[PDB]
């Protein structure tokens, strides 16, 4: 039986942002999310997530993320930040009186801690009944993090915090994770004995180590070695670093599943991305948000989708795109654009400078060139001219060849196999099989250079 | 006098691709191909490649390389993956019964061994007059190779594969290469007494150390401390991390000729490009296949180049492109699409938004805006309006003015010093100096936006 | 009392560049103008930099700074690279005869050593009464500095140079940076002893330090700890390194004032550049020259931008632009180029595949595509359609709506609340609320295609 509290309601002051610490995010969720993901992995019996000053901002995606979890997190309130400690003591207010289940503390700010680190955390607390266990790790810069102090003995003493430890205890290496083990009636006892009196005027959590220490009873420190998984996020230096480990082990998965990523540092993927066999990323891309890239894909280099779904087989290069489909065998860029409710079919083409926008284009349709495609249903194995303007529904059946420089203006149909011209502007419904035009006739005036701009480059030429 | 064998037979599993491991590629080259150089640089009497299942489909490409490298290299059979030490022996049935010279063996996966560590192996081997040289390397991470075991005195004493090491032995952090020189009949002789009793059921090479020791039989290890030369790829985060090695390599290697390289971390540059002194590169930049760029040019950023020649002192900045020429003192990008054909002379110009494939551009020509040029030759000095569309072969002469939104319905030619009107659409040849034009001329229709368009924000405007 | 010496005059021959070595940038400033930058900051009463064979290109880049920075700053020239013993000998020239300030000496090739650094160098030397005080750190790869050779007492006793070192010397770790204090007697006294017999047989700086200890006067190292500020630049390998340790260190800054900075390894940020609380850059972006971002921006990812002002709010991604403004809350991209004298009002948009170039445009106007607009100035609240060309002064005026395909012949004046008709070539004034147009009417041609194109797909669909 455990309850798991999360304190997320510091004030984040060295974030500088008007936007809540816990919510800024990596790999496509927010700190508080990959946190509470990790927890719900875990299924403890209670899940508190204490919030402060920006809980009305908070509160609501807690909600949404219990409903997507499906299990309940409840909100306990800390009206103003007095120290990790005082957060403890409001989310232990959530919990029954009586309760008699370990407590495990974590915070909104340690974003790579995974259900597995937790699991173990209980299992050893369980096994050496420590009135209290911590997560250590060993670092080369422990800047900012509580100092592990132990005796001679190799037992744990105090957690010393970096604005209240000495130069000589600031070269200590290893580092309170911030993640605990409780028992209640400990935990209870020592919160209740915390004062303030240290260099943040804070009441610490990490005193309770030195408290139960002080009562005899067993504290426990277990070492994770590998520290990324407990590693913290104060400000954006280190919010940037935390994203750049977790998306080299993103992208290490997915090579050691079979696809390639010729560049990890210039690759970015949101952790929800699936990517099939055998794809080849090339360098400076990011998949993001929901997107799903099938197998023997070509991606990148310099291409960005969010909520993209790629088919087999398929090519998006110097793409740029967001809530889109792209069939199997379709080739999308170089230098591409493709906004919301875009669907391009199997064997599709979309080039180099085409911006699509909420349109669905069939099977084997290829729009090569300079083109604006919006709010179009274009059919199979048609061909849409260079330089040409959907201007906006507009329908165009299959087999259709429009001729480039051509103007669509909505709402117009063209039937099954219709050309129009070059340079033809459409404003009236094209039957199938017919030619639509437009453009006058060539005239050529002879000798108007030499006439109009005598003396020129172009005149002596003539 | 020495035979070279490359054992490449083996499943490749770990790469979790349906393409043979080996033919996997860092900087423009398959791994196969990289050990082939340098072997072929180091020219032994005979070169042996050990071939497995998918023999059909890398034999050819061995041929093609024999052919390239001017020497002849056979192929070996392995019909089941048994084990390395069983490749060998599949590789000795390629020479003479009664072959005499020292026999050299390496791996497939290991990309970046070159002549000169091979040289300096045979040399120490004989210097020695070992029975068997082994190269070994330390790693911070060691994971995946054999570990070196050694006694009190610092003598080989055998090597222990990954899956067969002890928790203890696992932390041995000098590693076992893979390359090795033997004596023939030592290695005969050892590999008659493998057996494939280990965590593998493999027949292992790694085991003949042991052997040969057992024999009294002099065991060399010789230490490459730059452990790149000797890295192995069992799984593609291997691949991409040999592949950054070398490129910074490769990027290095130019930046102390005389090459600005703004982010040699961001910057691709395959094994065979030249760049001339004195050119800078921008960052997000690749250069790959036969790519040659001549002096003080500017590259990047965003510029992907695979096979382009670029004259001195041109600039190509967000540029894609493949298969094409650049002259001296041209300039291309931003945003800009090369297909295979592109001939662009000195001093042109292909600016923003433009895509050429299969033409030739002379001296002087600019095509600075949103236009395709296909299938068409432009003379010298000339200058192609915005938005323009080449519809595809088309001549155009030199110093001709084309006006903005021209399309050119293959085949026409323009001769030298003609001009087109802006909107034309031309069907039929052009005079030398001579104007073509087609569009209607402008009517304004006074009012219209307040009877249809009554009370728009355009209408309480006018 | 203190001169500073900067020494500039050595050829550079390792950078292999026909642009003098010092010249070479980093982060916006080439090195000289780092080292000068950070000197006059310290504001000693004399600034003297020694220059060389390429004095002629050097001098003025010199006055122009001395000028920026409100001080005046002598040159002394060295006619012939003697050595930096020399060097500093041809500087101290530059002083009165009876000079009798301290004399610090540095390299035109550290181009981080701040004045910090230098504030300390000189309170250290004071402190301990030295004849000579020299800056040393400690470096992994030390290799082509200076090494310090100590006394068992840790003394020092000699700076030995890479090209004269034992193997054994090699392996100090601890280097020279460059950078010293002197009393100007002792200094004096020391240069007139220096010889030249050694491997580059060349007059070293370094000889001074066992010249002095000789003389029994006091000579005091002063370990740096942070490399980086006294790293040197000898090859175009090393430049690329310090200039990627000093961009991290700028990117640093921001996110530590309030920037989100998704990758710092792939955001380049000058130094003078500016951002606003809670932007954020998304990789592959390079901010550079006077660019200033205010908050709350998104910019990036693959954007460059060089001398642009950004208000606040505003979006700016794949965006290659420089010395232009952008409003607050505008968007601009994906893949738009701005050239310079462009200015976008606010809330105004410029569209993929759109370039601007010299071309004002109000708050609120959109060109959303496929666009060029040059020469032009175009009012509030309008629209400009797909696929237009500036053929380039043309005004436009407010809440005006230009049809797609629309070609404005400059100069031309649009006024208030006027349309343009699709596929229009506007070439005359067109009156506040008229509509002008020029494209001819839409024909159909039936069954053309059964006729002109029979057994066809098209034939066949119709
Ligand atoms: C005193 C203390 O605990 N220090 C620990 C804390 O330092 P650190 O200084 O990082 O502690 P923070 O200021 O980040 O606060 C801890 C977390 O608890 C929440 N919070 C904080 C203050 C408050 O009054 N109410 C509240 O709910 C915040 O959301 C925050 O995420 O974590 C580090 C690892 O990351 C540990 O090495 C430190 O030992
Ligand atoms: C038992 C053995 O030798 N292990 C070595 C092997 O490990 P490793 O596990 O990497 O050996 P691999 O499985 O990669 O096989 C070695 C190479 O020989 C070829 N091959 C393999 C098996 C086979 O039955 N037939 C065949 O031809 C493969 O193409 C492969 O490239 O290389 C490592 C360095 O890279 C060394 O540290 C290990 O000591
Ligand atoms: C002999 C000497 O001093 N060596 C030092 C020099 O090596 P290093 O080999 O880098 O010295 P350089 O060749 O770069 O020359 C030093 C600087 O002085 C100027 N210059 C040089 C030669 C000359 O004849 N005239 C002249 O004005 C150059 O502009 C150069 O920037 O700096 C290193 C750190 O960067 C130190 O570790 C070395 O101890
Ligand atoms: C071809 C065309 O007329 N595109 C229009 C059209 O673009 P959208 O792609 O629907 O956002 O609506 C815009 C007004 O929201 C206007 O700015 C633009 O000119
Ligand atoms: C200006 C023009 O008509 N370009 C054509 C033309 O492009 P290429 O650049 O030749 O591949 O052929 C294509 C059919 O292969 C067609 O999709 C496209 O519309
Ligand atoms: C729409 C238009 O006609 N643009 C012209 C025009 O571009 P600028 O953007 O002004 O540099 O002048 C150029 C001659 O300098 C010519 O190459 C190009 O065709
Ligand atoms: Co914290
Ligand atoms: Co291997
Ligand atoms: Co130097
Ligand atoms: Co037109
Ligand atoms: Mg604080
Ligand atoms: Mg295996
Ligand atoms: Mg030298």
């Amino acid at each position: 039986d455990t309850a798991v509290l999360v304190l997320a309601a510091g004030p984040g002051t060295r974030m500088r942002s008007d936007t809540p610490k816990v919510l800024h995010t990596l790999a496509g969720r927010s700190m508080l999310s990959h946190v509470l993901h990790a927890i719900a992995k875990l299924a403890p019996q209670r899940l508190i997530v204490v919030l402060g000053h920006d809980h009305q901002r908070i509160a609501p995606l807690v909600g949404e993320l219990a409903d997507t979890l499906g299990r309940t997190i409840d909100v306990a309130l800390q009206d103003r930040p007095l120290g990790t400690g005082h957060a403890v003591l409001c989310g232990l207010s959530a919990l029954p009186d009586d309760y008699a289940g370990n407590v495990v503390v974590t915070s909104g700010d340690t974003p790579l801690l995974d259900a597995d680190t937790l699991a173990d955390l209980i299992a050893t607390h369980r096994a050496v009944s420590a009135a209290v266990t911590v997560l250590t790790t060993t670092l080369d810069d422990p800047f900012g993090y509580g100092r592990i102090l132990r005796t001679q003995d190799h037992e744990v003493m105090a957690i010393v915090e970096q604005t209240d430890a000495t130069p000589s205890q600031r070269e200590i290496r290893e580092v309170n994770a911030g993640v605990y083990a409780f028992d209640i009636a400990a935990l209870r006892s020592a919160l209740s004995r915390l004062s303030s009196n240290n260099a943040q005027q804070e009441l610490y959590l990490t005193d309770v180590i030195a408290i139960l220490r002080s009562d005899g009873q067993t504290v426990h420190a277990s070492h994770v070695d590998d520290s990324a998984l407990v590693a913290g996020v104060n400000n954006r230096v280190q919010l940037a670093e935390l994203a750049s480990e977790l998306n080299r082990r993103v992208v290490a998965a997915h090579q050691l599943a079979g696809v390639t990523v010729v560049d990890p540092a210039t690759t970015w993927i949101d952790v929800d991305v699936t990517i099939g066999r055998d794809t080849v990323i090339h360098p400076g891309t990011q998949l993001l948000g929901r997107t799903q890239i099938g197998g023997r894909c070509v991606v990148g280099p310099d291409t960005t989708l969010t909520d993209v779904a790629v088919g087999d087989g398929a090519s998006v290069v110097r793409t740029h795109g967001s809530s889109s489909s792209i069939g199997d065998g379709a080739a999308v860029g170089p230098f591409t654009y493709l906004r919301p409710g875009t669907a391009l079919g199997a064997d599709g083409k979309l080039g180099a400078f085409v911006e699509v926008k909420n349109s669905t284009i069939g099977t084997g349709t290829k729009v090569p060139h300079l083109t604006y495609v919006g709010d179009a249903d274009i059919g199979e194995y048609s061909n849409i001219g260079a330089s040409s303007v959907f201007v906006n529904r507009t329908t165009v059946g299959s087999h259709v060849r429009t001729g480039s420089d051509t103007m669509f203006v909505a709402p117009v149909t063209i039937g099954d196999g219709a050309y129009t011209g070059a340079g033809t502007v459409v404003r009236e419904d094209v039957p199938p099989g017919a030619l639509a035009v437009s453009a006058g006739p060539q005239r050529n005036i002879e000798n108007w250079v030499q006439r109009k701009r005598p003396g020129s480059p172009a005149a002596q030429a003539s």
